[PDB]
Parts: C-alpha cells; structure tokens; sequence
C-alpha cells in the first residue's frame, strides 16, 4: 500500500586546501558555486535519515546503500545493505525502502554510521565523515513529498571533518623510504565531544572548533607510494582551534634500513571541516646526518 | 714607530641557508668576496704576541671605495661608541716593532669592558671570525711604514627579510608607522661573563624569549608593487619555540595586522632568513598568504 523510494546519488564536495571564508548569509550559496562536485567513492556507504514534516526522527524509515559506480557512463548507483554501526556491509541483503505519502525531510551520512542518542553520529580523529550540511545552500537539507515508485535525488554531500595530508620524498641519499610500525602520530588535538552534550543536528548545529589537547592524538599507520617513491599519509581531524597551542607530527620512518624519528612542532593552526592541511616533507642525508625538511602554505586573516 | 696603512680585504655577504671541523676552511672557498661598503666604518682591535689588548693602538677608520682599482681606501676617523664618524680628522696609526694579532668590526662600535663589543637586534655586525680559515684572525709582525693587509669580515647575526607582494585586488600597499614588529628572538639583555672574544668565542644560538622583540620601520619598493622590509637578529633557536612576525600595513588605504608564526628554524650568524609574504582579496576579507620551509633533525 505505500511507494519504493529510489534514490539518486548526488555527488560530494571534495576537500580543498583553505582560504578566506565568505563571512556572509547563513546559509551560504556562493562559497561551492564554483566547486566541483565528484562521484561518490565505489564501495562506500550512505546512511538515508528520514525526519517526519515537524522534523522527528523516524528510525523506521532509516536505511543504509551499497555505492557501486555501475551506471551510464561510470554514474553512481545505490544499492540497499545491512551495515554494522561504523557503516561497513555485514551482509548481501538488498530490502527496498518503503515510505508512506507525506512529506519528509531528508539527511545524508557517509559512511553509513549508526546514530546516537542525540540523533547525531559518534565521530573522532581518524577518520571521514560526508554528511549534509547546512553550511551552504547546495549541501543544506531538504523536504521531498511522497504521492507504485518515487525517485529520491540527494543532493551532493560535503565533509564534516579537516584533513591532514603529508607526503614524504626520498631527497639527497635515500634509497629506501618506508612508514614504521609507529608510522605518523598526529597530538594535541581536539578531544572528541561528549555523549552528554546536545547537540540538535537536524535544526543546523555543526561540530565546533574548540581548543586541542596534549592528550588527544591520531596515528597514521598507512601510506601509498609515488613513483618518484615518495610516500602520501593522511587523515581526518575534528575541527580544532590549536592558534594558541602546537600540534605535534612525530614521522617514524625507516630510512636506508634504519629506524628514524622527526617531529613537526606547529603552532597557530585553525582545522576547519572541508579543508586540507598538506605538508610536502623531504628526507634528505647531509653528511651522515638524516634530516627532515618540510615546507606548507600558510594563510591568515587580518586582525585589525 | 712604523707608521701603520690598512688596506680593505672585503666582506663575505649574507647567504640563504644551506658541518663542525673547526676551523672550518671549505664553507666560504667558493663564496664571493664583496668591497666594503662606501661610508661604513671599521675598527682595528689590537693585541700583542700573547694576546692581551693594547688600548693605545684601537683605531677606526672611514671607507670610500675610491681605490686607483675600484677599490677600497681606510681613512682614519673618530667615531661614536656605536661606530658613526663624530670627526673625519685623521690621525694615522704608529705603531712599534714586534708581533700583533689584530681583530676587526664594522662598523667601529667601541669595546666593552669584556673586550668585544654590545650588539642587539635591529643591526649588522661584520667582524674577524675565527669558525673559518679565510676571516679568522692573523699576526702581523711590524720591522719608515707598513702596510697592513686586512683579511675579509663577516656577519656576527642573523639577517630577516620580508617581500610583502600587492596580489589579487591589492591596488596601493604601505608599511604602517608600527611597521614589522618580530618577537622571539634571542635576549641581548640575558648577559655572559663567560665572553673571550680573542680566542674564538662567539655568540650563542639562544632558546627565543617573547619579551625580546625588534621593529622594522622602513621598506623598499620594487617596481612590482611589493615592499621589502630587512632587519638583523642574533642568533636564535626557535627549532621548538616560536618567532612571531606582526605585520601592520595599510591595504588599499584602510589599516591591517597580520601574524606569522615562524619554527622549525635555526638562525644562525650569516645567514638570510627570507619570507615572501601575499595580500590578497578574497572575497571583501583581506587575507596574507606565506610560504614555510622548516627543517628538523633525526632524533633516533
Ligand atoms: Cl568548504
Ligand atoms: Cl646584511
Ligand atoms: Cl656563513
């Protein structure tokens, strides 16, 4: 007796190195007018949040989708699964969405993440999260009015967290270049939100950028290799507002066959939610001495 | 007593960055020696054969590159305790027979009570380094006159320099009577008893302090529109502490701050710690945009 709801994958907004933000309307139409959008990543998952026309959650109504890269032209499709709460697939079955008519807003989590009591997701350093936003007008929620079948299109989705990107070169005397056990940690970061603090998702609140601490940490234990055989590491960080404090990056690399240690102390930083923070460090040997050189674009803003 | 005619040997300019086997005889081999530059002042230190300081031979003099090659001529001068020609009436140097060692600086600042002289930040000093074979000190042994050949100087500081460029929407850039004001940097103020110049002491590369700061009030414009401000500064460690760099400038004739936050460096005597620095438009927010080139060490 009710309708199939198809829906269409609508892309995401990739992450972007910063500058000066439009400190304009809420919610803000110009800041992606000019962003491309990309395919969502075959193999990932997406979480549909359904909320009644008065904006409750109705955890009936809540599925999860498989994206295969399967459709016209390499287009995205989005198949029903059964996820775990981290959003991986547990099992094949593939049990359509069934809504009744009405109208019904609509949110988007990628990964397929459970939510929490306070109808918002679990989220700390090391990881991804794309999500609706409403941030901007292209990423901002929306109402779709059910009236056999409905085709649902989702609008393109963005990241809720920073990135951290280094890439380590093999410079002046290094023949082999490889990530330890130990590989990259990342301290005095923000320590992820409590479980006893609202936080009311669905009306537009977004994770703040509160002070760090020497506590919080990520390890990056993974890395890729260039052909130039330079490593690429990275990872997701919380907003954080570090300005004021240092973020530490301890390298534990295996230069030549030797086990090797360098830290980048960085102080005024800002990590804000769709943005990458890219280092380009070398390894380069001087005499018998192993040293890291590391350079990165800074911005900042006026403070008159 | 020989009457004493000292003859220029140049300087070794500041360089970009770039080891320990002292004295050091390869880092300035293929370093290019420049003439001393006209106007500036430098003072002859001398001591005697086992080197004790000989007040009645400390002479300073003027340059002006008036040389019958293109080169350097010394005229003796009186100067201020921070080197300025007070007097350009010349008293030329007699000295006795015997073995000297000599030192030099510029510009001619007068020697404190340790027997080197007071610098701070906010200034060059170009004098004998005993770290290389070319600028380290000699003897001179004096038999009517002798020509005394001086060996070329170097820096005993740091040297910081900012290229603020006008970028996207920037129409008109100027420096603000406030400047570029860096905070950071080593203590002048933190004294050493423990200074004996003559036999290879020199300054140490000190952990920053806050409270020391200098400010850069003047700058240059080069024919692209961008300002270049420079300013000396003793060596400092700020490998794991940081340099603060204020600075206020007026974009498109409204008044602005901006602040770097420099580390990851070693500053060093000689060397040239250079930033180029852009203003740019974003959208209505005015925003400076720089470029870090840090380097730590393996501590495995
Ligand atoms: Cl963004
Ligand atoms: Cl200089
Ligand atoms: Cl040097």
């Amino acid at each position: 007796d009710r309708v199939r709801i198809d829906p269409v994958a609508g892309g995401y907004y990739p992450s972007i190195s910063p500058s000066a933000q439009t400190r304009g309307a809420t919610p803000d139409g110009e800041t992606l007018k000019d962003r491309p959008i990309f395919l969502l990543e075959d193999g990932s998952t997406i979480r549909l949040v359904v909320y009644d026309d008065a904006k409750n959650l109705l955890e009936e109504y809540s599925k999860a989708y498989l994206v295969r890269n399967a459709g016209t032209s390499g287009s995205s499709l989005l198949y029903p699964c059964e996820v775990d709460d981290n959003g991986a697939v547990i099992s094949s079955s593939s049990t359509p969405l069934y809504m009744k008519a009405g109208t019904y807003y609509f949110r988007i989590l990628s990964p397929a993440k459970a939510l929490n009591s306070k109808g918002f997701v679990n989220i700390g350093n090391g990881e991804y999260l794309l999500a609706t936003d409403d941030r901007y007008t292209q990423t901002a929620m929306t109402a779709v009015t059910i009236t056999n079948v409905q085709t649902l299109y989702l609008p393109p989705i963005i990241n809720q967290t920073a990135r951290m990107q280094f890439t380590v070169r093999a410079g002046e005397g290094v023949h082999t270049l490889e990530m330890l056990a130990e590989g990259i940690e990342i301290s005095g970061i923000q320590q992820p939100l409590d479980n006893t603090t609202s936080f009311d998702w669905v009306n537009g609140d977004v994770l703040p950028v509160k002070v760090g601490d020497q506590s919080a940490s990520v390890r990056i234990t993974q890395a890729t290799r260039n052909a130039d055989n330079s490593l690429v590491a990275h990872t997701g960080v919380l907003p954080t507002d570090a300005r004021s404090h240092s973020i530490s990056v301890l390298l534990n690399l295996k230069v030549n066959g030797n086990p090797t240690q360098y830290q980048m102390l960085l102080t005024g930083l800002y990590l804000t939610a769709g943005h990458s923070y890219n280092y380009t460090a070398t390894v380069k040997i001087s005499n018998g001495v192993t040293v890291l050189t590391w350079q990165n674009r800074s911005w900042t803003e006026n403070v008159v």
